[PDB]
């Protein structure tokens, strides 16, 4: 069971506008190899395109996908 | 960013043994539609049990479970 199912998504955080947690959809980057990873909330994937709050090498080619 | 990467799952809890948060490994079901969900830590995964879950999961042996 998961609380709040993909409405909420605790522990992860928006890489360019630095919301905690993430509210509402969340879209995970899939290349990005830092273990703490990289991570979109819906706005700032759809208005884009952050470096990264932790260092993460995110390329404009890496692929994002929805997290549920 | 997400903090403990897949080592530990916030907001989500085994529904044969009940620890919340899942530390460790963690299986979602793809075919349980529920918003709640149905997900299981690695010791009840590998250890295969009857376990329709705890919040009316419609859960059958044939749904089947992915590492997420
Ligand atoms: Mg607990
Ligand atoms: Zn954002
Ligand atoms: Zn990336
Ligand atoms: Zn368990
Ligand atoms: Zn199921």
């Amino acid at each position: 069971f998961k609380f709040g199912g993909s409405n909420v998504h605790f522990g992860a955080g928006c890489d360019s506008c630095g919301v905690y947690p993430i509210i509402g959809d969340r879209y995970r980057c899939k290349d990005c190899k830092e273990e703490i990873g990289y991570d979109l909330c819906k706005d700032c994937y759809e208005t884009p395109k952050v470096p990264g709050r932790f260092n993460q090498q995110h390329t404009p080619d890496h692929r994002l996908e929805l997290a549920r």
